[PDB]
């Protein structure tokens, strides 16, 4: 009758390496009404989310699917596939070192110590962890794929789109950092549309999803804050520019046609954390359910 | 491949006085060690969740990501008031949260509804000191009752019958349509009865897409117009923007505050709604007046 473990059902987790031989804990789901790994009906074959920083998302990911079970627009299925790191005892949900070399942008120009390894990642996902999980799927086929990243995942999610557009279904930047090492994603923004009335028009084009904390760009002065702090977290949001450099953004990839669409929708009162939640339950549920995203 | 199982987390089963199985989800923040706080910051704030086998994972993560937020106060404790599901393939217990969340009317009973009294009973008597004897060093400063559609509906009905239980009462996407809106009742009751002080603060949400749905991909046109129909017979917005002015300007609340999400569903909303109001209960408070 004591208190016991908190083990979830219809999930499982195993260790991969890279090329590197670095560490990274997979963390899989999917729905409950599936009987092991083999889908309770003949809806087959369903959309799969990959989500970097694993440890902070998977759980999240996980319930949103579960409770959408439950919901009449319902798609009938998903796979959750959380991408995080080694964290067991750290009491931690983000490895610092590891995710800021993971996710940020490739600048061989001017290299950034400690940055700039999202081609390695990016390697890594196509050669060794989607194999992996598929074996663990017999009976499933996957009808497409999701990348989420919240940030610098959101960064990594956009070089991903940027360099291979075809490597994803959809590309879901949460509160992406667009800031980043002097706003270098904005170049390989440029390149992808600097590169077809005479083609069959047989194309496969990637769909970009993004969303963003309305406190992030216009934050809210908390209780007895004092003015030094307030004035602080403004001048922040003004470096930072979530919100000037998003709408930046749009407006360069705008109407380009390697593109099949580009939503963006903003959420009021949320922050840079609390729109994480919000961000990953929306995309995940537009790819699952509103497939594909009218131009 | 193995198991994935929580750190920071455990869970028991409760009974009430009908002898009724609740499982019970608690999580406190990673850095504590066991149960006890690492640092100064020992007296925490509690949230309360029914449909908790819909909800503790979300509210346990969301609290865990707070912890790396600039804006954090030392974190808090979740507790989700579930059912036992295991093998079931499911997050709701249908027939029990229908009874459970539901608001009692003696004057015309619903068979297979009204157990809300049942519920709160047995939170104040059982699963709080249960609770608190898990945390040995830790002093509860606040608590905070969540729930969303039926759930909201409980949150409400916890509030206008017991306002001085919880400090908070966070109600998501309310169902006040329930049962020909007999919560707009106890509303009433609540501002018309008679009478440091200590006032309890409302936290309202809804997703925009409740009132106001978005059709779907090429839907067809009797598909569409059930789901608006379905909109209209709820009136989720209608309803929450009369009880809100029913309650308007009683001084018998701290506070009532009310934040709709845009492109947001009846689903989608609750992870939303969850960790918004629990990081407002945890690092804002109190709501200014």
């Amino acid at each position: 009758d004591k208190p016991a473990v908190v083990s979830l059902p219809s999930s499982e987790q195993f260790y991969l390496n890279n090329s590197r031989g670095e560490r990274y804990l997979i963390q899989v789901s999917w729905p409950l009404h599936w009987k092991d790994h083999k889908p309770d009906t003949d809806r087959n074959d369903v959309p799969l989310i990959y989500i970097v920083d694993g440890n902070a998302l998977f759980l999240t990911a996980t319930e949103a699917l579960w409770r959408r079970s439950a919901d009449s627009h319902y798609c009938g299925g998903g796979i959750v596939v959380a991408i995080g790191y080694p964290l067991e005892g750290t009491g931690k949900v983000y490895h610092r070192v590891r995710r800021g070399f993971d996710l940020t942008v490739p600048t061989p120009d001017s290299p950034v110590e400690g940055h700039g390894g999202a081609d390695i990642l990016l390697d890594f996902i196509a050669e060794t962890v989607r194999p992996a999980v598929r074996e663990r799927f017999p009976d499933v086929s996957v009808s497409r794929e999701a990348l989420y990243g919240h940030s610098y995942g959101g960064l990594f999610a956009l070089h991903a789109l940027f360099t291979r557009p075809s490597m994803f279904d959809a590309y879901i930047a949460s509160s992406p950092s667009i800031w980043w090492n002097g706003r270098c994603i904005l170049n390989e923004a440029k390149a992808f549309t600097r590169k077809g009335a005479y083609t069959n028009g047989e194309k496969k084009l990637p769909s970009l999803m993004m969303y963003l904390g309305g406190l992030e760009q216009d934050p809210r002065r908390w209780n007895d804050e004092p003015d030094e702090s307030w004035e602080g977290r403004k001048r922040d949001a003004e470096a930072f520019n979530m919100k000037v450099n998003l709408l930046e953004l749009m407006g360069l990839i705008r109407g380009c046609t390697r593109l099949h669409a580009v939503s963006f929708s903003e959420y009021a009162g949320e922050d840079h954390g609390t729109v994480m939640a919000c961000s990953l339950g929306r995309g995940f549920s537009t790819f699952m359910e509103d497939w594909p995203v009218p131009r």
